[PDB]
């Protein structure tokens, strides 16, 4: 123990390495005695990490009142010569230990006080139960879990409902439409009896729907005072439906209502089995554009993956589509969530240059069979953001199969939720012929590629934990004012084991969305407060930085990952280390600027680096050709 004075103390704290620990302690004072064995102690246990300092304040009048110290004895730990904690009275051992753990770097997981959860739940759409104050998320496989922190989920099951049963089996709970009539001009008129499994088993051979109920969408409808969820049954050869069920609670048990869109029908008349005369009238027979025969899916979607949502102006609207034609929007009637029947799409374009089609919609996304699935809208900040996951769900490392992984998510724009969606050079998400979109052989690069695969990344994302493959991801602008984009991610080195991430977002000052670079951990900052207040003090940026750039084009085949490079941001605002560059800020805000081989907009803010408690300033920024990069200095 260093035993200071007045004079010695401008030396020997203010001018120190490494954590220091001052006891500022008095001869009349029976708590200061009681604490000098523990702090002897404290020295021992801690050689490594700290120094502990005394200053008898009766021979050193002047140090004390600067820190403005009043009962003794007074604790305070500085940080390279300024105060990071205090602590005042007689602490036992154990309350000094777990102070000094909770505010020295590198004790792991120990002093936090969140616990992450972890859930398997593929393709996760996040919802808000506000009679609850839950968020639930479902997901593939009838896989469903709920938090009310974001960070630790619990998983339970939905039922299904059926006219005689509350726990129905699969293979009867999409058989029967509950509906019988819908609106149309509007008087009633008859609505089909529409298996979903009979006519996803079109497509092949053994049918069975226990693999084939994807992605659902669960959204409140308003108007029915219902929880509805929007379900894919696929099948082979484009025969897939997304089906509407109900519950009270959304915790089920969900009612088959009937089918929203129905796919593949390009043989003969099967096309009567469906509703596509509700939406088109009768037709004596099929119109030729739809008799694609195997080409089907270089002009029409796939129906799986749907988001449904309301826009600005309280209209219900359902995207939908995976690869092959693209990705379809659709009105839904807002009293019953089923197709809006008095909506007419005019035929735009011929034959796989169709963009607007009476039956599917209007296209705003993909096309001539190009990756690009789990679509996702959400308005935040004035804009209607589209998410669209390209590349394949699994893990990659085939180096002989280009499909096999390189799922990684691309994010476009709107002021209006039918689009059309742009990236931030002004790219449409619609392709007007074949390009490969992903990957290390790519010949188009569009959408803000919001992150990719990476590791040796903060204390969790390294090593066998390194991400890959995320993506199909929901988002909500949420009634906390904080953003969460919620997806799945697989790993570096756990085969095809997946699990759930949530990360907050941000807008940078072009009203771009821009991720943090580490798990929501329950930060306090919101949305709005990026725009009016500067979340980290511009004498405080300076430092040595990991910086960590996601590019296009990564090697899923070989399971490339994107890993971080050593910087220095220096006080006057240059960057040096592994590149050159300069950096700056908006006084008064949390943006930044970062130049390096080119500019990159975005935002800097606190994070906690899980499953620590430890803290960093973190910066998250964006280039107009789509490319992120993210940095973070421990404070
Ligand atoms: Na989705």
């Amino acid at each position: 123990i260093i035993h200071l004075t007045d004079d010695s103390f401008d030396t020997d704290v203010l001018k120190a390495d490494g954590a220091i620990l001052v006891d500022f302690w008095a001869e009349w004072c029976g708590p200061c005695k009681m604490i000098a064995p523990i702090l002897d102690e404290i020295a021992d246990e801690y050689q490594g990490k700290l120094t502990v300092a005394k200053l008898n304040i009766d021979q050193n009048p002047g140090t004390a009142p600067k820190y403005g110290i009043r009962g003794i004895p007074t604790l305070l730990l500085f940080k390279n010569g300024e105060v990071a904690a205090t602590k005042v009275g007689a602490l036992s051992k154990g309350q000094l230990k777990e102070f000094l753990d909770a505010n020295l770097a590198g004790s792991g997981s120990g002093p936090s006080t969140y616990e992450l959860k972890r859930v398997s739940v593929h393709d996760p759409s996040i919802v808000w139960d506000p009679s609850s104050k839950t968020y639930y998320i479902f997901g593939s496989h009838r896989a469903a879990a709920k938090t009310t922190d974001l960070m630790s989920w619990t998983a339970f099951t939905a039922p299904w409902k059926t006219a005689t049963s509350n726990n129905a089996a699969n293979n009867v709970a999409f058989e029967t439409p509950a509906v019988k009539k819908v609106k149309k001009g509007g008087v009633d008129v008859d609505f089909p009896a529409f298996s979903a499994t009979k006519w996803s088993a079109k497509g092949g051979s053994g049918y069975s729907v226990d693999g084939n109920m994807w992605a659902p969408d669960v959204i409140y409808n308003k108007v029915l005072k219902k929880w509805c969820m929007y379900l894919s049954i696929n099948g082979n050869a484009w025969y897939s439906s997304i089906i509407l069920l109900t519950a009270d609670n959304i915790e089920g048990p969900y009612l088959y209502q009937g089918p929203v869109v129905i796919g593949g029908f390009k043989n003969g008349t099967e096309y009567k089995e469906t509703d596509f005369e509700l939406v088109l009238g009768p037709q004596s027979s099929l119109p030729e554009r739809y008799a694609t025969g195997g080409k089907w899916g270089d002009r029409y979607p796939n129906n799986i993956d749907p988001c449904v949502f309301y826009d600005e102006e309280g209209k219900l609207w359902m995207t939908y589509g995976s690869w092959s034609g693209g990705i379809w929007m659709i009105e839904l009637d807002e009293n019953t969530g089923l197709r809006d029947y008095d909506v007419t799409y005019e035929l735009t374009g011929s034959g796989n240059g169709i963009t607007v089609d009476p039956y599917f919609g209007k296209k705003i996304a993909g096309g001539y069979y190009v990756s690009g699935e789990a679509s996702y809208i959400e308005y935040i900040g004035g804009y209607y953001f589209l998410f669209v996951t390209y590349g394949g769900l699994a893990a990659g490392g085939v180096a002989s199969d280009y499909n096999n992984g390189g799922y990684q998510m691309r994010v476009f724009r709107s002021e209006k939720p039918d689009g059309p969606y742009l990236d931030a050079r002004g790219t449409d998400a619609v392709f007007a012929s074949y390009k490969l979109d992903f990957g290390p052989d790519a010949n188009d690069n569009r959408g803000v590629n919001i992150f990719g695969a990476y590791g040796d990344w903060g204390n969790q994302t390294k090593g066998k934990n390194s991400e890959r493959s995320q993506g199909h991801n929901s988002i909500i602008a949420a009634e906390d004012g904080r953003t969460y984009l919620v997806y799945h991610t697989r790993f570096q080195n756990r085969g095809e084991e997946h699990e759930v991430r949530v990360h907050q977002v941000f807008q940078n000052e072009d009203g771009w969305l821009v991720a943090a670079p580490f798990e929501y951990t329950g930060e306090t900052v919101k949305s709005a407060d990026i725009a009016t207040s500067q979340q980290v003090p511009t004498n405080k940026i300076a430092g040595s930085y990991k910086l960590l750039t996601h590019p296009f084009k990564l090697d899923h085949r070989v399971k490339e990952l994107a890993k971080p490079v050593d910087i220095e941001l220096n006080a006057d605002g240059t960057i040096t280390g592994s590149t050159t560059g300069t950096w700056s800020v908006k006084e008064g805000t949390s943006y930044i600027t970062i130049n390096l081989d080119k500019e990159y907009k975005g935002v800097i803010v606190e994070q906690t680096l899980e499953p620590t408690s430890d803290k960093a300033f973190v910066f998250t920024a964006l280039n107009r050709n789509g490319v992120t990069i993210w940095g973070y200095k421990p404070i």
